[PDB]
């Protein structure tokens, strides 16, 4: 998932919520010094967003196409 | 409520949830053709998220700022 963190912490920079500086010294550390657990634990929160995410991918397709075929 | 929601279709365009199509289609509809009430929807729903990116931000800066910090 160390391509999925970059997009994760992407897309918490890009609409506000963490700072450039954030992302940058979060992701050197997450590469280079996160220990296992400290692993374990990122990827619970990037898969709560995954999770976060897709439902709402789901409720906008699902809006769009209830409002279309109705 | 726009750039939310442009931005918002960004980061599931990079997860591919979404198909590739989806965002023009969903944003001139959105934009276009959407009544008061789908509008109002498409807006909560993204507040509901942003709610969750923003708490999601500040657990993950309050649970590592100290590990990432402390290594310089």
């Amino acid at each position: 998932d160390l391509g999925h963190i970059v997009k994760t912490i992407r897309c918490l920079e890009e609409e506000g919520h963490i700072d450039k500086s954030f992302r940058e010294r979060f992701l050197t550390w997450y590469s280079l010094r996160a220990t296992h657990r400290e692993v374990r634990v990122v990827k619970d929160f990037v898969e709560t967003f995954m999770e976060d995410l897709s439902s709402l991918g789901q409720q906008l397709v699902d809006t769009f196409s209830e409002s279309i075929l109705s």
